[PDB]
DNA sequence: GACCACGGCGCA
DNA sequence: TGCGCCGTGGTC
């Protein structure tokens, strides 16, 4: 058992951090075991120097704590990564002690043994996976140490920015409240739907459309409001009220208090095994949500800048998931579209209307996308219908026009959900699985949701393993060249460089992206150079 | 002060 | 399709 600090090489962490955000922790408690038996560290900050590479559950979020103090300690080997491969829904320490053996404590020296533990087992029951350890290899354990310099970097944020605009917003949120009480006839909490609801259907009497799903009220939702957008001008109000009430309870508000003294930078979290598909999420706060779509919602981007005498590099991947389902598909329409360097939106709205391609406006190519992307989430014509605001079998019509123009995409629908429902999991090019219950549940509804979770993800997943691997790919080369990786949005990176290497950087993190793994299609990527998020959208 | 479920909505 | 965070209403 017990042996004194410090721990031998290549002996399994623990730790036990004073709150979840490794940013902000107070690191408690450090320990290390190897043969099981435990070492434990009489001060855990001074310990910390003698690691040579975080081993353990979390590694990950200790070296991001190790990084702020100073030093470089890189996360290696994590059971939890090996466990989200062998099955996503695999996704906190707690939940895979449970599942595999062992307790997840809050005492660092049996958190180290339960380590070394699941590591051994884990590591064993992906005997023989090879697509699964290549993954590992390859993808998830690198990709660690590139999100832990991610987290620990930070990214710089626009405080007296954010502060003017809260002033200004908070002006527009209080006109359009008294336009809506001053047609409700009397003030209530605009904020809250119960009370809006009874406002709306009971006082107005406007028709309600659906029902919310646990406890079936009438649904104030945008969608059931849209569709009343003239039954009364009130409408109007509330809507553009909401819009502005999200920017500012969301992002305006909570941003500028979350800035940390010491990097006097914003650090988001990067949570490697949070998604049932293989993507990336981001917490405390979420830097993946940050409004972009609306002119309003825009101005937020613009609150994210470049260190002094830096500039941020934004690329994306153009229709990304679009063009992973033409490589995993095969079907010749898409793969032909892509490969002609054509608009995918553009050349579906062509066929979807009137046609030809010059006469497609902005108008129908926003239509396409909604179609396209319908199809993505197998999204029901009734979904459809609502957002295209267009009659029911309009909807219908569109979505069968479509698998007239891609065939092939119903057959690898089709194909999916058939060795799904015989493996009882589905997978993403590089292997990645999804274990997907109830594919052949014998109630409709249940069956049916089951089969759009079960096809969409080779393809969510395989974008996100495309993705994680050029990550991987080029934060080497970001290292040799003084630039930095900051964040990421599932189709996006966002780079920071030193003004006179930004060009360069720039030129090469598009090559990198785009090469990362040959597909039936090119995976073209968009580059913009700017001093904040949003003028570098370019 | 803290926890939660729900409806709702921001992004991919 | 996949996420995380909001305020409200409720509770301990
Ligand atoms: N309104 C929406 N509904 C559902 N998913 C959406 C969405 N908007 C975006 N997504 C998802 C799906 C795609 C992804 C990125 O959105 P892009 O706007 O970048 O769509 P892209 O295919 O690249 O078309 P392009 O940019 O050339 O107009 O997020
Ligand atoms: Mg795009
Ligand atoms: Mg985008
Ligand atoms: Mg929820
Ligand atoms: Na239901």
């Amino acid at each position: 058992e017990e042996a004194p600090w410090p721990p031998p090489e290549g002996a399994f962490v623990g730790f036990v951090l004073s709150r979840k955000e490794p940013m902000w922790a107070d690191l408690l408690a450090l320990a290390a075991a190897r043969g099981g038996r435990v070492h434990r560290a009489p001060e855990p900050y001074k310990a910390l120097r003698d690691l040579k590479e975080a081993r353990g559950l979390l590694a990950k979020d200790l070296s991001v704590l190790a990084l702020r103090e100073g030093l470089g300690l890189p996360p290696g080997d994590d059971p939890m990564l090996l466990a989200y491969l062998l099955d996503p829904s695999n996704t906190t320490p707690e939940g895979v002690a449970r599942r595999y053996g062992g307790e997840w404590t809050e005492e660092a020296g049996e958190r180290a043994a339960l380590s070394e533990r699941l590591f051994a087992n884990l590591w064993g029951r992906l005997e023989g996976e090879e697509r699964l350890l290549w993954l590992y290899r390859e993808v998830e354990r690198p990709l660690s140490a590139v999100l832990a310099h991610m987290e620990a970097t930070g990214v710089r944020l626009d405080v007296a920015y954010l502060r003017a605009l809260s002033l200004e917003v908070a002006e527009e949120i209080a006109r359009l409240e008294a336009e809506v009480f001053r047609l409700a006839g009397h003030p209530f909490n605009l904020n809250s739907r119960d009370q809006l609801e009874r406002v709306l259907f009971d006082e107005l009497g406007l028709p309600a459309i659906g029902k919310t799903e646990k406890t079936g009220k009438r649904s104030t939702s945008a969608a059931v409001l849209e569709a009343l957008r003239e039954a009364h001008p009130i409408v109007e109000k509330i809507l553009q009220y909401r819009e502005l009430t999200k920017l500012k309870s969301t992002y305006i508000d909570p941003l500028p208090d979350l800035i940390h003294p010491r990097t006097g930078r914003l650090h988001t979290r990067f949570n490697q095994t949070a998604t049932a598909t293989g993507r990336l999420s981001s917490s405390d706060p979420n830097l993946q949500n940050i409004p972009v779509r609306t002119p309003l919602g825009q101005r937020i981007r613009r609150a994210f800048i470049a260190e002094e005498g830096w500039l941020l590099v934004a690329l994306d991947y153009s229709q990304k998931e679009l063009r992973v389902l033409a490589h995993l598909s095969g079907d010749e329409n898409l793969i032909r579209v892509f490969q002609e360097g054509r608009d995918i939106h553009t050349e579906t709205a062509s066929w979807m209307f009137g046609v030809p391609r010059e006469a497609v406006d902005p108008l129908m190519r926003r239509a396409a996308k909604t179609i396209n992307f319908g199809v993505l989430y197998g999204m029901s014509a009734h979904r459809l219908s609502q957002e295209l605001a267009i009659p029911y079998e309009e909807a219908q019509a569109f979505i069968e026009r479509y698998f007239q123009s891609f065939p092939k995409v119903r057959a690898w629908i089709e194909k999916t959900l058939e060795e799904g429902r015989r493996r009882g999991y589905v997978e993403t090019l590089f292997g990645r699985r999804r274990y997907v219950p109830d594919l052949e549940a014998r109630v409709k509804s249940v069956r049916e949701a089951a089969e759009r979770k079960a096809f969409n993800m080779p393809v969510q997943g395989t974008a996100a393993d495309l993705m994680k691997l050029a990550m991987v790919k080029l934060f080497p080369r970001l290292e040799e060249m003084g630039a930095r990786m900051l964040l990421q949005v599932h189709d996006e990176l966002v780079l920071e460089a030193p003004k006179e290497r930004a060009e360069a950087v720039a030129r090469l993190a598009k090559e990198v992206m785009e090469g990362v793994y040959p597909l039936a299609v090119p995976l073209e990527v968009e580059v913009g150079i700017g001093e904040d998020w949003l003028s570098a959208k370019e």
